[PDB]
């Protein structure tokens, strides 16, 4: 129980090509929802040398100027000069989007329980567009109720971005990676064994001002003091040689290729779905959000120390084929009872999720980097079902 | 031990736009490696209406005709007529690939333990190209030593492909999905609560002939009769209405958007890496394969009923930052002992992995669908270190 | 003069890939200016296997959904099934347009005579966007006041299109070409020495039924019996073997690669400008139309049998650097007097042209095939300046 | 014959996006012909912001790396920096080439006179791939036997390129235009009325140093002093305001959109065909070259002062449907006699042309700018048929 295990998780900055594609997809989604709140979006972004390629499907009654939005989006993460390896003013923007206003195409189609079963229930009205598997997780290791490794990695990359943006370390460029290996004595994290920060930078800086500055201004700020131990914690700063060129020129970036960074950083299983570029009617996003919501409410209410909520949807069906609650020996009550408690407290049907979390708003661009979970100001991070859960449990 | 839990997993056929992208990427990899086995590949495929768009990076002394290869590849999976929604003969094939002759670029750069630590060890020479987190899994629930739900799902989609290909059900078209919800009594699978198959077909056929044909020719054959139980198991065939148009026309397909389908179907955590389009020097692929190799060998050797092997790599480093073996109370020995045994039996450095499995061969197209694991004839599915493990165990 | 000359001219149908690109480009222009009358468009279309690629520059406060417009446009010229080699439903549509409101960008900046000379004349305010040389032609050999060879070619391809569209020859497909070689009495045509018609067709029909059908339903209708001479006029029908596959699949199509077909078919010099995809502020288009307008009016007023009008523009300048009129010995008056008469009757400044012909209307899609000149219902084909020219002449 | 007329012609520099597309196309053609001399090439290039798009069809089995070749080609023309808006290193290169080896597809198919007529003549064996109309021109106004205005225009843009490339005027950027209006006293050019140079430049230089530098180093070097008259010749330098922003970023460039600049600058009719990206079996190129060859030989032989040679081809036919020679009252013999003399001296069949001019060599890149005609060292500029013509004439 006191045994020692090494647990590793990682994050990338907003300037990473994969994350840049995610941000582009979600920026598109946000603009569309800003003009039309029932807009249906599946936007995929490919990012590569000299090029942004946006493809996918859109159903809306608004119009967004996509190329300008894309260039705007590329500018926000910092690719504004050619020397950085990518430049919003001079790169090509390619569009292959099937855009339909809902008069053409159709409205969202009828669920199985409406069409084959003949249900009059209005919350049954929207079925899952696709087959899906979703996992939500919460644990009291951290104040945000998140696993610590992904939390620390996210803080590292987030801070790495902010020291660049505020001008404190102006030699920094957008691309970046951070990795954290934490020592766990059973379920309790003790300290960080290894921190790795890879930061894109101008050749003006040399490795030792780079290392000292990143350790002092990024690592020690981003990682709580208790977990950093001098002489035992190993700090690796750009261990791969120098990192002058980064972003799209170096590598091809795609929407939905950072789904573990997006979620729990390898602490728990994942269902395979990607978040960005998808409107809330895609259960891949909304049901995962709802799963995080359920798990976080369950843990915050004191019914568990660790909770994993699994949702699964059959295509065309509003109601989940499976709902499960897992407490790895941490539950106040048996897991099955916790499961039924959850079934009565929560409503995992798509329309119900959308209404309960108020998902039809342009709120998704900030999720595009640094994780969808563990951050304040998101609907699925509000623990407002605590007392309902506590009363149902007793 | 007595309580009942629902476990859901799913698969897609080779005709799925995501999986089609995967197959294109791996076909490119196979073709390149056939002519040059020191070839370095990161090929990403976007698939959409009328278009295959291939981007990424390629180092070779070989030449592969990408459009001809793409069209051949689209043909194999069955998209040969416009009516199916995609057609190998008439679609556009776009290329944006940075192709490297090793004359330009360089050889792979020196690892951290070579450059910074001063290792003369040749197995230390190649470092992880990128930071990574990898999970390998095995369990004795099934003969393939894989979790049952993903196994059943894979068998469903695989066979759904084969009845189409043999002409047995000649109205079938390439796209398809299968989902399985299995009832678990704790650790033991009992029976399938729900089977869902969505199959693409010509509209000449209607759903009750479809239901009868798919239930008898796909479900009861692909799933062993013990897990099919009369009166309790529900069969859903095309619950989403009908499936006439499928593949790229309906949806955009991207490389590496089926990573859970590729692996364990949600039984265990995932590290986020995609397999297809990447040569074995990318640890995201080769180390995941190797982790599977270790776990499968450990379980097959009788040291555990279930084994999870975790590998993690720091960028530029040959040696893993974490290596862990977890048996969920199933180990013959304590997990630390099993870990030490694993470290003595296995060598998880990148060069060592490539050499131990001889991964530099054109063997990767068949991995593109129906799972990278649980299938015979792949180097990482060979349990040939069983007796070494048994000797180390005692 | 009694000596015999061979004069050849040719045309293509609306289904030719070059002409398809022209039509796509002009359709975009029409849709944009329909919404905004000062919208600035330079739209270039590339057409190839499975792909329509739209690039160029757009300046507007309107929105046009390019992919649906492209698909509708492709449907109109007849590419509706894969069998034809191109299909509106299944092809890829790519967009790489710099689209700007004048929100950034600007209205056209001030002309040279406004900025450097200080002209207060509002018709002087818009200068030529580019350096240019323009030719307009008219001749009384045909009723449309056009050179006969190009006229007969246009009539041929137009009729081939018409027998295809009405169902008279239902095996015909969109692509087609026609060539005419005429025997000349120095200057006036006697008869057609050779007619060549290449028509795309289903492989069900064969060449002697194709030959009879095309000669009787296309050639003899489109060419007046006066010019067809038994025993001397040679009919070549598909001399290249069968024409099953056509359009974008056989050949790559680009905007502005049929400029001689667009104009006079080689009777007179050309300045190099393309028409399609350009709004009327591009003098390459508007000044050429206007040149045709002047020449046609000059011939219709009886001042000449043949008239060639030369315009030349310096970049940034509203007023043409040269205006010249040529009657190849056919003028009632000396060529200089015709020139000064024209200078008094006509105003070839860009804004002046636009207002005089009312060019800011969605009138350009029908111009994309079968010639910009020689057809009724176009502003520049209106002979409403006849009486003014006649009074100036006397 | 004695009247005074203004004759205007124009040119663009190699950095003009249209001309850059031409150069890329021909660079592709040249590399292919270097590896395979029977290579069949139809390469079309689109050039725009952040993008070079190469499409078309190639039948060869040598191999050329298109992106590398494209970037080299963009570099030589001077686009090496982001501030120019376009850069060989950072732009995306897209390929949609219907590549083929002649094992698949076929060898060139049989000409009409082989397949339908039964000719054993080997020079009849290759027919025209498409219908075509070609014009060749020569006149003794200049030593090169070219019309003077386009000659001067070409010399201007060429010199504007060289003063930039060599560093003489280091503030210059690649894009540029030149126009010349020449005073003709009937047949004889007398002097240049107007020269307009529009040159792309950095904003550090302003208009009066630009004007003096271009007039002194470009205009006066490029135009012989005989045609320049101080006090009557007007020099306009960048009359359209500043020209800081240029190239592909300002305007979209396409292959074959400068065909009049390529040829005779508006002196004579044109057939509509484009040259660049096409191998010698395309009569659009080879027959135009051969027509220039014939005309130049006729003029150089003293048979005429000015000669216009028209060729026309029916699709699938080796032998021209029309051949015409016109001397505008300048012929020693009547134009007819000149025409048949031309028919016996020359052989305008495609294969004969290819052999007579030795066209199967990588010689086409230099033609991509500054005119295909009037330049030394080109096969079609060689006057080696003079004495044969003189003897046939007597």
């Amino acid at each position: 129980m006191r045994a020692l295990r090494l647990v590793t998780s990682e994050s990338v900055t907003e300037g990473h090509p994969d994350k840049l594609a995610d941000r582009i997809s979600d920026a598109i989604l946000d603009a569309l929802i800003a003009q039309d709140k029932k807009a249906r979006v599946a936007a995929e972004t490919l990012v590569t040398t000299g090029l942004v390629f946006v493809a996918g499907e859109i159903t809306t009654e608004g119009y967004v100027d996509i190329p300008n939005l894309v260039r705007k989006t590329v500018r926000e993460v910092g690719y504004t000069r050619a020397k950085y390896g990518f430049d919003a003013d001079t790169c090509a923007v390619l569009t292959a989007i099937d855009e339909q206003s809902p008069d053409i195409a159709g409205g969202v189609n009828l669920s199985y329980e409406w069409r084959v079963l003949k249900s009059t229930d209005p919350l049954d009205r929207v079925g899952a567009g696709d087959q899906g598997l979703m996992f939500g997780y919460a644990t009291d290791e951290t104040p945000e109720l998140m696993p610590l490794p992904i939390t620390l990695a996210h803080r590292l990359t987030m801070r790495l971005a902010e020291v660049r943006k505020t001008g404190l370390l102006p030699y920094l460029r957008p691309d970046g990676k951070a990795q954290v290996t934490v020592v766990y004595e059973g379920d309790k994290p003790l300290y960080v064994k290894t921190v790795v920060v890879s930061a894109q930078h101008s050749p003006e800086v040399e490795q030792e001002q780079l290392r000292e500055d990143l350790i002092r201004e990024v690592v020690r700020q981003a990682i709580p003091p208790e977990y950093l131990k001098d002489g035992e914690t190993e700090y690796l700063i750009n261990p791969s040689g120098r990192f002058i060129l980064g972003g799209p020129h170096a590598d091809t970036g795609l929407t939905g290729r950072k789904i573990i960074v997006d979620t729990y950083g390898g602490a728990v299983p994942h269902g395979g779905g990607a978040f960005s570029g998808k409107d809330p009617t895609k259960v891949d996003r909304s049901a995962s959000y709802y799963a995080r919501y359920m798990a976080k409410n369950i843990v915050a209410a004191g019914l568990a120390r660790r909770a994993l909520v699994e949702l699964a949807y059959a295509i065309g069906k509003a109601r989940p084929v499976s709902l499960r609650v897992e407490t790895f020996g941490t539950g106040v009550l048996p897991d099955e009872k916790l499961t039924e408690i959850a079934k009565k407290v929560f409503d995992p049907r798509p329309l119900a999720i959308i209404e309960e979390l108020d998902l039809l708003r342009p709120i998704y661009t900030p999720t595009s980097a640094y994780g969808h979970f563990g951050r304040p100001g998101f609907p699925w991070e509000e623990t407002d079902r605590v007392e309902a859960l506590r009363r149902e449990a007793g």
